Protein backbone atom coordinates (compact mmCIF):
# COMPACT_ATOMS: atom_id res chain seq x y z
CA UNK A 1 0.00 0.00 0.00
CA UNK A 2 1.07 3.67 -0.58
CA UNK A 3 0.61 4.12 3.22
CA UNK A 4 3.70 1.94 3.94
CA UNK A 5 7.18 2.82 5.25
CA UNK A 6 10.34 1.38 3.62
CA UNK A 7 13.31 -0.52 5.17
CA UNK A 8 16.65 -0.21 3.29
CA UNK A 9 18.43 -3.60 2.86
CA UNK A 10 21.54 -1.52 1.91
CA UNK A 11 22.74 -3.93 -0.87
CA UNK A 12 21.48 -4.53 -4.44
CA UNK A 13 18.68 -7.05 -5.11
CA UNK A 14 21.27 -9.15 -7.02
CA UNK A 15 23.81 -9.05 -4.11
CA UNK A 16 21.06 -9.91 -1.58
CA UNK A 17 19.87 -12.94 -3.64
CA UNK A 18 23.56 -14.13 -3.85
CA UNK A 19 23.98 -13.74 -0.02
CA UNK A 20 20.78 -15.80 0.59
CA UNK A 21 21.94 -18.52 -1.87
CA UNK A 22 25.47 -18.89 -0.30
CA UNK A 23 24.18 -18.76 3.34
CA UNK A 24 21.21 -21.22 2.94
CA UNK A 25 22.01 -24.75 4.19
CA UNK A 26 19.94 -26.00 1.17
CA UNK A 27 20.70 -25.28 -2.51
CA UNK A 28 18.04 -23.20 -4.34
CA UNK A 29 18.45 -21.40 -7.71
CA UNK A 30 18.88 -17.66 -8.26
CA UNK A 31 15.55 -17.77 -10.17
CA UNK A 32 13.56 -19.27 -7.21
CA UNK A 33 15.11 -16.74 -4.75
CA UNK A 34 14.61 -13.74 -7.11
CA UNK A 35 10.82 -14.25 -7.54
CA UNK A 36 10.26 -14.33 -3.70
CA UNK A 37 12.84 -11.65 -2.72
CA UNK A 38 11.95 -9.05 -5.40
CA UNK A 39 9.18 -6.92 -3.76
CA UNK A 40 7.89 -5.85 -7.21
CA UNK A 41 6.83 -9.53 -7.78
CA UNK A 42 4.85 -9.74 -4.49
CA UNK A 43 1.11 -10.18 -5.36
CA UNK A 44 0.18 -10.49 -1.61
CA UNK A 45 0.91 -7.34 0.51
CA UNK A 46 0.28 -9.23 3.81
CA UNK A 47 3.95 -10.41 3.78
CA UNK A 48 4.72 -6.69 4.50
CA UNK A 49 2.10 -6.20 7.25
CA UNK A 50 3.66 -5.09 10.61
CA UNK A 51 2.76 -8.02 12.96
CA UNK A 52 4.34 -6.48 16.14
CA UNK A 53 0.92 -5.37 17.45
CA UNK A 54 -2.21 -7.19 18.59
CA UNK A 55 -5.18 -6.46 16.27
CA UNK A 56 -8.76 -7.29 17.42
CA UNK A 57 -10.55 -10.14 15.55
CA UNK A 58 -13.94 -11.84 15.63
CA UNK A 59 -12.99 -14.74 17.97
CA UNK A 60 -16.15 -16.85 17.29
CA UNK A 61 -15.72 -16.19 13.53
CA UNK A 62 -12.10 -17.41 13.78
CA UNK A 63 -13.06 -20.59 15.73
CA UNK A 64 -15.75 -21.26 13.02
CA UNK A 65 -13.18 -20.78 10.15
CA UNK A 66 -10.70 -23.25 11.81
CA UNK A 67 -13.12 -25.94 10.50
CA UNK A 68 -10.95 -28.95 9.59
CA UNK A 69 -7.54 -28.19 11.14
CA UNK A 70 -6.65 -31.27 13.19
CA UNK A 71 -5.55 -30.39 16.76
CA UNK A 72 -6.11 -26.63 15.90
CA UNK A 73 -9.85 -27.20 15.00
CA UNK A 74 -12.09 -24.55 16.65
CA UNK A 75 -9.14 -23.09 18.67
CA UNK A 76 -9.91 -19.39 17.96
CA UNK A 77 -9.86 -18.47 21.68
CA UNK A 78 -6.40 -20.06 22.35
CA UNK A 79 -4.90 -18.19 19.32
CA UNK A 80 -6.40 -14.77 20.32
CA UNK A 81 -5.38 -15.22 24.00
CA UNK A 82 -1.79 -16.03 22.91
CA UNK A 83 -1.61 -13.17 20.40
CA UNK A 84 -2.99 -10.70 23.00
CA UNK A 85 -0.51 -11.87 25.70
CA UNK A 86 2.50 -11.30 23.33
CA UNK A 87 1.12 -8.20 21.51
CA UNK A 88 1.32 -9.87 18.07
CA UNK A 89 -1.17 -10.03 15.16
CA UNK A 90 -3.51 -13.02 15.73
CA UNK A 91 -4.17 -13.71 12.02
CA UNK A 92 -0.37 -13.90 11.53
CA UNK A 93 -0.15 -16.33 14.51
CA UNK A 94 -2.96 -18.53 13.12
CA UNK A 95 -1.36 -18.59 9.62
CA UNK A 96 2.16 -19.30 11.05
CA UNK A 97 0.82 -22.24 13.13
CA UNK A 98 -1.34 -23.64 10.26
CA UNK A 99 1.72 -23.61 7.91
CA UNK A 100 4.19 -25.08 10.52
CA UNK A 101 1.82 -27.93 11.70
CA UNK A 102 0.38 -28.87 8.21
CA UNK A 103 -3.13 -27.68 9.26
CA UNK A 104 -2.78 -29.31 12.73
CA UNK A 105 -1.58 -32.73 11.40
CA UNK A 106 2.22 -32.83 12.21
CA UNK A 107 3.32 -35.48 14.78
CA UNK A 108 4.64 -32.98 17.45
CA UNK A 109 1.48 -30.73 17.00
CA UNK A 110 -1.16 -33.58 17.32
CA UNK A 111 0.47 -34.56 20.65
CA UNK A 112 3.01 -37.30 21.58
CA UNK A 113 2.17 -39.32 24.74
CA UNK A 114 5.70 -39.67 26.24
CA UNK A 115 6.57 -41.87 29.28
CA UNK A 116 10.07 -40.29 29.65
CA UNK A 117 12.12 -37.11 28.88
CA UNK A 118 15.82 -36.60 27.93
CA UNK A 119 18.58 -35.40 30.30
CA UNK A 120 20.61 -33.52 27.60
CA UNK A 121 23.46 -33.11 30.22
CA UNK A 122 24.10 -36.93 29.95
CA UNK A 123 24.53 -37.70 26.21
CA UNK A 124 25.38 -41.26 24.95
CA UNK A 125 27.92 -41.76 22.09
CA UNK A 126 28.36 -44.79 19.68
CA UNK A 127 31.72 -46.47 18.75
CA UNK A 128 32.43 -43.60 16.24
CA UNK A 129 31.89 -41.08 19.14
CA UNK A 130 28.66 -39.75 17.46
CA UNK A 131 25.57 -38.83 19.61
CA UNK A 132 22.93 -41.69 19.62
CA UNK A 133 20.93 -40.89 22.84
CA UNK A 134 20.69 -39.38 26.37
CA UNK A 135 20.13 -40.93 29.83
CA UNK A 136 16.27 -40.80 30.08
CA UNK A 137 14.03 -39.79 33.08
CA UNK A 138 10.98 -41.91 34.13
CA UNK A 139 7.65 -39.98 34.43
CA UNK A 140 5.05 -41.14 37.04
CA UNK A 141 2.40 -41.41 34.23
CA UNK A 142 2.26 -41.06 30.42
CA UNK A 143 1.98 -37.28 29.56
CA UNK A 144 0.77 -35.94 26.12
CA UNK A 145 2.95 -32.95 25.07
CA UNK A 146 2.46 -30.57 22.11
CA UNK A 147 5.09 -28.67 20.10
CA UNK A 148 3.78 -26.62 17.14
CA UNK A 149 7.12 -25.26 15.77
CA UNK A 150 9.46 -28.07 16.94
CA UNK A 151 11.14 -25.61 19.34
CA UNK A 152 14.16 -27.35 20.94
CA UNK A 153 13.75 -30.16 18.28
CA UNK A 154 17.40 -29.96 17.06
CA UNK A 155 18.46 -31.72 13.79
CA UNK A 156 18.38 -35.53 13.25
CA UNK A 157 21.74 -37.17 12.35
CA UNK A 158 21.97 -40.44 10.29
CA UNK A 159 22.87 -42.26 13.60
CA UNK A 160 20.24 -40.36 15.74
CA UNK A 161 17.25 -40.31 13.34
CA UNK A 162 14.66 -39.42 16.13
CA UNK A 163 16.82 -36.67 17.81
CA UNK A 164 14.27 -33.91 16.89
CA UNK A 165 11.43 -35.99 18.47
CA UNK A 166 13.36 -36.73 21.72
CA UNK A 167 14.42 -33.05 22.17
CA UNK A 168 11.11 -31.57 20.83
CA UNK A 169 9.01 -33.64 23.31
CA UNK A 170 11.48 -32.97 26.24
CA UNK A 171 11.46 -29.16 25.49
CA UNK A 172 7.61 -29.25 25.33
CA UNK A 173 7.42 -31.17 28.69
CA UNK A 174 9.89 -28.73 30.33
CA UNK A 175 7.89 -25.66 29.04
CA UNK A 176 4.65 -27.22 30.39
CA UNK A 177 3.15 -27.56 26.85
CA UNK A 178 0.69 -30.29 28.10
CA UNK A 179 -2.32 -28.69 26.30
CA UNK A 180 -2.92 -27.23 22.80
CA UNK A 181 -3.66 -23.87 24.60
CA UNK A 182 -0.23 -23.81 26.35
CA UNK A 183 1.55 -24.91 23.11
CA UNK A 184 -0.09 -22.02 21.20
CA UNK A 185 1.09 -19.59 23.93
CA UNK A 186 4.62 -21.14 23.61
CA UNK A 187 4.60 -20.64 19.80
CA UNK A 188 3.54 -16.95 20.18
CA UNK A 189 6.29 -16.39 22.80
CA UNK A 190 8.95 -17.91 20.50
CA UNK A 191 8.14 -15.68 17.51
CA UNK A 192 7.59 -12.57 19.69
CA UNK A 193 10.77 -12.62 21.81
CA UNK A 194 13.12 -14.03 19.09
CA UNK A 195 11.84 -12.09 15.99
CA UNK A 196 8.82 -9.78 16.07
CA UNK A 197 9.47 -7.80 19.32
CA UNK A 198 13.29 -8.34 19.40
CA UNK A 199 14.90 -4.84 19.72
CA UNK A 200 18.11 -6.40 18.29
CA UNK A 201 16.52 -8.16 15.27
CA UNK A 202 13.29 -6.10 14.63
CA UNK A 203 11.95 -8.87 12.30
CA UNK A 204 8.38 -7.48 12.51
CA UNK A 205 6.90 -8.56 9.09
CA UNK A 206 6.74 -12.07 7.53
CA UNK A 207 9.17 -10.89 4.81
CA UNK A 208 11.70 -9.71 7.47
CA UNK A 209 11.37 -13.00 9.42
CA UNK A 210 12.49 -14.90 6.31
CA UNK A 211 14.79 -12.20 4.72
CA UNK A 212 16.65 -10.33 7.49
CA UNK A 213 16.92 -6.58 6.63
CA UNK A 214 20.42 -6.49 8.25
CA UNK A 215 22.89 -8.51 6.08
CA UNK A 216 25.14 -9.01 9.19
CA UNK A 217 22.20 -10.93 10.84
CA UNK A 218 21.41 -13.20 7.80
CA UNK A 219 21.98 -16.28 10.01
CA UNK A 220 18.92 -15.21 12.10
CA UNK A 221 16.05 -16.12 9.70
CA UNK A 222 12.98 -18.24 10.59
CA UNK A 223 13.03 -20.76 7.69
CA UNK A 224 15.04 -21.75 4.58
CA UNK A 225 12.37 -22.23 1.79
CA UNK A 226 12.45 -19.18 -0.53
CA UNK A 227 8.59 -19.09 -0.55
CA UNK A 228 8.17 -19.26 3.28
CA UNK A 229 6.79 -15.69 3.85
CA UNK A 230 4.64 -15.91 0.64
CA UNK A 231 3.10 -19.24 1.88
CA UNK A 232 2.12 -17.77 5.28
CA UNK A 233 0.76 -14.54 3.69
CA UNK A 234 -1.45 -16.67 1.39
CA UNK A 235 -2.97 -18.39 4.46
CA UNK A 236 -3.47 -14.98 6.19
CA UNK A 237 -5.47 -13.76 3.12
CA UNK A 238 -8.04 -16.64 3.91
CA UNK A 239 -8.65 -15.10 7.37
CA UNK A 240 -8.19 -11.33 6.63
CA UNK A 241 -11.98 -10.50 6.83
CA UNK A 242 -11.96 -11.46 10.57
CA UNK A 243 -10.25 -8.22 11.80
CA UNK A 244 -12.62 -5.85 13.71
CA UNK A 245 -10.79 -2.54 12.83
CA UNK A 246 -8.84 -1.00 9.87
CA UNK A 247 -5.52 -0.30 11.69
CA UNK A 248 -2.91 -1.79 9.26
CA UNK A 249 0.65 -0.57 8.79
CA UNK A 250 3.07 -1.96 6.21
CA UNK A 251 6.89 -1.96 5.91
CA UNK A 252 8.28 -2.75 2.42
CA UNK A 253 11.91 -3.76 1.64
CA UNK A 254 13.97 -1.57 -0.70
CA UNK A 255 17.34 -2.54 -2.31
CA UNK A 256 20.29 -0.35 -3.43
CA UNK A 257 19.98 -1.64 -7.04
Amino acid sequence: IGNASKTNYGVSLNEYIKLQQRNNPSNYSYSEFEKYINPAKATNKLQFLRIDKFRSVNVSGLSSRLSNKGVLTGQGQAFVNAAKAFNIDPIYLVAQCLHETGNGTSKLAKGVTITEIADESKPIYNGNGQLVGYHMIKLSKPVTVYNLFGIGAKDNSSVFPNRALILGTTYAYNRGWTSIENAIKGAAEFVSLNYVHSSRYSQNTLYKMRYNQNVSNIWHQYATTPWYASSIADIMRSYQDLYLENNFTFDVPVFAG
